[PDB]
């Protein structure tokens, strides 16, 4: 069955794989280690942007945030281009989603909850969406590096899927703010080889990736069939047996997505 097929992916990639797709009117839920904890890595940046959108008027997107070169302690290809002069909230949202910029996400955390309270406030946003499981405890780059088995900085496939479902398909956000989030996800530069690679080209896909130590590679997505029927897909993985420097395997996620697409076709 589907569980056997997912188990074979795990054997071949020497990995742990988590998959969740919510039920619809006509399709059963797809669940594989869906309630096991996996590190968010950069997947948290999608609800983070949602939180910042939700709590502020649209004009807040043009609020200028200044920061220094020494605020960059993580891979930040956009934020480095604009040090000292700063970046608007909107620019930070774009960078955090489309490039997975680390400093951009930290600055958004500070905008949401202040310098000390950002990770709690982010977690609290998830709580407001009924997610009582996920937790963000550290910011970039530490959130990508927690040991296997540690609950800190983790979500579950099930939990993050339900969050993304409310954000993109539900009414957690007003239409205008929702459209900004979905648009940034649609124009991301990091996700072509993950869930997108498992769905035929006539399906629409928007996603947010994450990558971390211990071979961590995640992708969360909303997809629409050629006739507009939506599904939410969360795929999470690690290769912790290889140690902190284990290589991530994007193709594992593409394969998991292909399995899902096959069932939903
Ligand atoms: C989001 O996932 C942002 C950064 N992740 C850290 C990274 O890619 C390094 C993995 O070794
Ligand atoms: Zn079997
Ligand atoms: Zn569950
Ligand atoms: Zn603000």
């Amino acid at each position: 069955d589907l569980a056997d097929r997912f188990a074979e992916l795990e054997r071949r990639y020497d990995a742990r794989l988590g998959v969740y797709v919510p039920a619809t009117g006509t399709t059963a839920a797809i669940e594989y280690r869906a309630d096991e904890r996996f590190a968010f890595c950069s997947t948290f940046k999608a609800p983070l942007v949602a939180a910042v959108l939700h709590q502020n008027p649209l004009t807040h997107l043009d609020k200028l945030i200044t920061y220094t070169s020494d605020d960059i302690r993580s891979r930040s290809p956009v934020a480095q281009q604009h040090v000292q002069t700063g970046m608007t909230i909107g620019q930070l949202c774009d960078a955090a989603i489309r490039y997975s910029d680390g400093t951009a996400a930290n600055l958004l955390l500070a905008d949401l909850g202040g310098p000390g309270g950002g990770t709690a406030a982010f977690t609290g946003y998830l709580r407001s969406l009924g997610d009582t499981v996920s937790r963000l405890d550290a910011e970039e780059p530490e959130l990508n590096r927690d040991p296997p088995g540690d609950e800190r900085d983790t979500t579950t496939p099930h939990a993050i899927a339900l969050v993304l479902q409310q954000l993109v398909l539900g009414n957690a956000l007003p239409p205008d703010k929702r459209a900004l989030l979905t648009d940034w996800m649609a124009r991301n530069t990091t996700g072509a080889k993950r869930i997108r690679a498992g769905f035929p080209a006539d399906w629409k896909v928007i996603d947010k990736t994450g990558t971390g130590d211990y071979g961590r590679a995640n992708d969360i997505a909303v997809v629409w069939s050629p006739t507009g029927v939506p599904y939410v897909v969360a795929v999470m993985s690690d290769r912790a047996g290889g140690g902190y420097d284990a290589e991530p395997r994007e193709a594992l996620l593409a394969e998991a997505a292909t399995c899902v697409a096959g069932v939903l076709a």
